[PDB]
């Protein structure tokens, strides 16, 4: 069948994980797909577009691969440096070109943009009173 239920992806591959940016005054969450290669920079084409006036377009690239072992699928991210703007991972400067990134990892790009990466297989957030307006209709209520 060509027609499927629910919403289907068009530009975004498949949601797997997300990146939370730590900013003094607010936070930002970005969804990451399993495109094998994630781009970070000013270019809109990049997987993750930072928020810097002089953010490197080719700043850095992250490899997102998904594999199935035993039964549960595990994801692994690799940190690679190919720019001259300044990239600090895990609070330390990268020396090699094959760093392994895992859940709860802090990454800094440009010496200002810092975000934490984690896997979002299911993500539980069942509360009672969420702080956010949610509507289904328009021009009403």
């Amino acid at each position: 069948k060509r027609q499927q239920r629910s919403n289907k992806p068009s530009s975004e591959y498949t949601c797997l994980g997300h990146l939370v940016n730590l900013i003094p005054g607010k936070e930002q969450k970005v969804e990451i797909t399993n495109r094998n290669v994630t781009t970070i920079g000013r270019s809109r084409s990049c997987d993750v577009i930072l928020s810097e006036p002089d953010i490197s377009t080719f700043h850095a690239e992250f490899h997102l691969l998904q594999m199935d072992v035993d039964n549960f699928q595990r994801n692994l991210i690799n940190v690679i440096d190919k720019s001259r703007n300044g990239t600090f991972i895990n609070g330390n400067r990268l020396v090699k070109k094959d760093y392994i990134l895992k859940n709860g990892d802090r990454i800094v790009f440009g010496k200002s943009c810092s975000f934490l990466f984690k896997y979002a297989s299911s993500s539980s957030t069942d509360i009672e009173n969420d702080d956010e307006k949610v509507s289904s209709e328009s021009r009403s209520y």
